[PDB]
């Protein structure tokens, strides 16, 4: 048709009946006859919406073998790249635009062995879509980590691997990158593709010629007791994309963010770095915050009480250790500031990140700030240097709850603490804020004078109720008396029941919810506090390796041996 | 324990749907396009000659277990 570029044995194909048309062998023996078959048989859309689309596509679709096999006996190029709006990210399938990935993804594993080992036209097991992604990048993001999803996927993609390192020995697909530099594994952990991360991160292959593709080994066997070997390999440091890296630093938008971090190698690993090195430099760093804070704390409580600063100084040794201490205060305060540039410069967050993560960040940057006006007002002659000064003092204490993180029932508590403040008090405090403000107006409307002459006075009167503190005596000789005492009891009534239903409401959480959540929350946390160690780490010395470098096979395909930095573990098993 | 959420979601949901019925039954402007999908043509074979259109509404979904 000359809208979309249909020719006769497409729609043939599109209209067979119980896997069979004799329309296409008479199309395929009139074209062989006239002048050639090439041409005919590679025959595919020119319309934008279905682009690229041609034989072999349809008889894969179909799962008819046998159009498979008589398109590839009859010349059809099994590299055609269908790449039209419906074959790509609206409705639409993407599967790699490619026959090979075609197969692949719809579970048709003899059509995969066909086109890779047929005779006349074997496919390139090798090759990129426009995306750049490979057959096994389609398998990656057609995963959606449910069961039958997961065998089958697991399943076709183990297939593949091995079929590649026969047909191609020195071939090493997962280390072929897509335009965004992405290995299948990091695809895998970027997209919170949790079932093909933990398949991948385990495998064992125990077959002749090939088991050199597994990453879990056996090193050695008693009897119940057995160890085995991890490879870590691009899990721990790659320069490129390590999975604790792209885990760690995602961002929040992953479905599986808090979940891929109990996978086996990966927890021990961490729990490996925490107890190594980082666990002394953590416990160091918060014994020099408790020092900053004491000085800062002890040189606030000393200040002079005259006026218009800066205050000159005696030669007393008081005032010795009091600038001394100032000095140290501000030092520190220019150092948090600084300390939160570098963060902001060098993550690059878009302001939702920031809404919904890295809270910490923010309250130390503020504190810093708050010590810089202060800095401000004291060397413009203002007393009001003081009131910033103490908001940074405040602050100063309640931000050493971070370092509850590094005891694990501390750190509980505080992650269910800040879980409940973003969730349900933001909810209590709206409701209870407009209540708060309509019953002040009606107040100040009702009584114009004697305490009530104002919103804020009249809102802070109310707000005593709420408690404990009120004033319910009634003493002073106002026109709407009487009035004023229905209001009030209206008020006391509802801002209680508001009450009620917050207590209430917090119950209904208490199901195992929030213990879960936050077990893996504040590993997360503890996760990212290891990174951070590992990235700063200040010694310019970088021979601290984690698990050792031992053979693993020892005989690669070529006769060279096999190092990989594996990683041990113990077990037992009693079953046999 | 278990009552009041499931309830109260369900109860919402009614709520909302009264809100809709009463914003589009009144509207106060005569905009009568509140149809769906369109008339497509649904199977094209009656039992007589004719033609079936029927205001269709479109749902995709994937299933793998085939
Ligand atoms: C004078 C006036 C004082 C007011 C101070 C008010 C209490 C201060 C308490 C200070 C405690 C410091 C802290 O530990 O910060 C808390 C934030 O508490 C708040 O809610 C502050 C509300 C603003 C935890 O935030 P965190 O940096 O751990 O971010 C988490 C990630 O790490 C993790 O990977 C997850 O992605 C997780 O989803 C993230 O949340």
């Amino acid at each position: 048709d000359p809208e979309t570029g249909k020719t006769c044995l497409l729609k043939a194909m599109l209209n067979l009946h119980n896997g069979q048309n004799d329309t296409i062998a008479l199309l395929l023996d009139v074209a062989r006859k006239t002048d050639s078959l090439k041409q005919f048989v590679n025959a595919s859309y020119t319309d934008s919406y279905y682009k690229g689309q041609t034989a072999l596509h349809i008889a894969i679709e179909r799962r008819n073998m046998t159009l498979v096999t008589l398109l590839v006996e009859n010349g059809a190029d099994v590299q055609a790249a269908a790449n039209g709006d419906f074959f790509k990210k609206r409705p639409g399938f993407y599967f790699g635009e490619l026959p090979l990935s075609l197969a692949a993804c719809t579970n048709q594993l003899a059509i995969v062995k066909f086109l890779l080992q047929n005779s006349w036209q074997p496919a390139d097991i090798s090759a990129r879509d426009s995306v750049g992604n490979t057959v096994l990048h389609a398998l990656v993001e057609v995963a959606d980590n449910t069961v039958d999803n997961t065998k089958f996927v697991t399943s076709m993609y183990n297939e593949i691997l091995i079929l590649g390192a026969k047909l191609h020995p020195t071939l090493k697909l997962e280390e072929i990158t897509n335009r965004k530099g992405l290995t299948p594994l990091a695809l895998a952990a970027s997209s919170g593709k949790i079932g093909v991360l933990a398949y991948i991160l385990q495998r064992e292959i125990h077959e002749p010629e090939c088991r050199h593709l597994s990453r879990k080994f056996t090193e050695w066997a008693y009897g119940p007791v057995h160890s085995s070997l991890y490879d870590l390999s691009c899990i721990d440091t790659c320069e490129k994309n390590s999975v604790l890296e792209v885990i760690a630093y995602s961002s929040s938008e992953t479905p599986n963010r808090h979940d891929m971090l109990l996978v086996e190698p990966l927890n021990r690993l961490l729990q490996d770095k925490w107890d190594r090195f980082v666990k002394r430099i953590f416990y160091f760093n918060f014994f020099v915050y408790c020092l900053y804070m004491i000085i800062f704390t002890a040189a606030a409580y000393y200040r002079p009480v005259e006026g218009l600063p800066p205050y000159k100084l005696k030669n007393t040794v008081g005032d010795y250790f009091r600038v001394t201490g100032e000095i140290l205060s501000v030092s520190g305060g220019v150092y948090f500031f600084f300390r939160g540039i570098q963060y902001f410069l060098q993550r690059r967050p878009s302001l939702k990140s920031l809404f919904v993560d890295s809270y910490s960040e923010i309250l130390f940057f503020v504190q810093s700030l708050f010590m810089l006006v202060s800095v401000v007002l004291y060397f413009s002659q203002r007393k009001e240097y003081v009131a910033s000064m103490v908001f940074s003092l405040a602050m100063g204490w309640t931000n050493m709850l971070y370092y509850t993180r590094g005891f694990q029932q501390m750190g509980i508590y505080a992650v269910m603490i800040e879980k409940m403040i973003l969730r349900d008090l933001c909810r209590f405090m709206f409701v209870y804020l407009v209540f708060l403000f309509g019953f002040s107006t009606a107040v100040v409307t009702l009584i114009e004078d004697g305490k009530y002459n104002s919103l804020y006075s009249t809102c802070l009167e109310l707000f005593k109720f709420t408690i404990g503190m009120g004033d319910l005596e009634f003493t002073e000789n106002y026109d709407f008396k009487a009035v004023f005492i229905i209001l009030l009891l209206a008020y006391v009534i509802l801002t209680y029941i508001l009450l009620l239903n917050m207590l209430i409401a917090l119950m209904g959480e208490t199901v195992n919810k929030i213990a879960q959540e936050s077990k893996n929350i504040w590993k997360l946390q503890r996760a990212i506090t290891i990174l951070d160690t590992e990235k700063s780490f200040l010694k310019c010395m970088r021979k601290a390796f984690r698990s050792g470098k031992l053979l693993q096979v020892g005989f690669t395909p070529d006769g060279k041996d096999d190092y990989r930095w594996c990683f041990r573990v113990d077990e037992v098993n009693w079953t046999t």
